[PDB]
């Protein structure tokens, strides 16, 4: 799968080792091994998200499979989390979209 | 809803509270608070269009519904107009997608 | 239909006249006149693919109808081609999503 994260964060406050750290967790989350795997981080856009430009995420996870919702769940905590973690961006300013990428 | 904006105007073309403007659009256009709006503008790109380089814009609204054909025609002349004339495109190089962000 | 790249090589890696070229090829290939085209090139990307940050490029190509199989192997054959040369990534980390751009 692909997972593509936009943010309003600093190139800066991107971590060494975020897009290596992020790219094994969706290989831990998805049960796919990391050649199956491609992240993308873009990070000092401009945007609003709920009405402010305080830092948020709008990123989409896209597979070639139905996710379940027991999935969309624990791909959102995880996801969400190691997002607010490292890049400081509040819970609730993460936003994930997910795709079918072959469907 | 969640509306994303590509073109190949410079960043300082872009007007101070031009994300602020866009989202109170959006937010009268489609009667959702500013609350349930995401804005993403992303200046610089290299991009032809309709054969050339001449500034233009790639765009795509999300939302979690289907839009009617009256309200596609009010989205695209209200959202064409807006970035023809603070960004200086020609209104007839201004392309929107509608996605329905839950289908 | 429109083509959009991303990319981790450099800015400066891209040749003068590539998105004039690669806007021809598309012209070509998909029977339709430049005026029907846009293509969208972003470089400088911070992406991995299949574990690695190698050079890399994750693509998708928007039409207005189903592309055939035969069209798909031919539009990725001339597509990875032309990004690997230009470019210099390795085919096998060229990667094409093709979408119904009206679907």
């Amino acid at each position: 799968p692909a997972f593509i994260v936009n943010t309003n964060v600093p190139r800066a406050s991107v971590p060494e080792g975020f897009l290596s750290e992020l790219t094994q967790q969706l290989a831990q989350a998805t049960g796919k091994p990391a050649q199956y795997i491609a992240v993308h981080v873009v990070p000092d856009q401009l945007m609003t998200f709920s009405g402010t430009s305080d830092p948020c995420a709008l990123c989409s996870l896209h597979s070639i499979g139905k996710i379940g919702g027991a999935q969309n769940r624990n791909y959102s905590k995880l996801l969400c989390g190691l997002l607010s973690d490292r890049l400081h961006i509040s819970p609730d300013r993460v936003y994930i979209n997910y795709y079918d990428a072959n469907a």
